[PDB]
């Protein structure tokens, strides 16, 4: 198709996250330069890869020289991939 080019062919949005955590709004605005915020995932196991918000890949950080990396150690089959978009 000339039009399904245009998608297959999009920048999609992927981000890797640490992790997450809830906070009463009071304590969102308290917070100051050098308060110590405690994420809820495990020094051991790996961290979230999600494509437009809807988590798709798990992977362990690596470094490729300047800049932080992923090297994905589980993925959902090419299909939840679609599905979740």
């Amino acid at each position: 198709s000339d039009k399904l080019e245009l998608l297959l062919d999009i920048p999609l949005k992927v981000t890797v996250e640490l992790g997450r955590t809830r906070m009463t709004l009071k304590r969102v605005l308290e917070m100051i330069h050098g308060s110590i915020i405690e994420l809820d995932k495990l020094t051991g196991e790996p961290v979230d890869i999600l494509v437009n918000g809807k988590l798709i890949a798990r992977g362990e950080v690596v470094v490729i020289d300047e800049n932080f990396g992923v090297r994905i150690t589980e993925i959902v089959s090419p299909k939840e991939r679609l599905e979740l978009l």
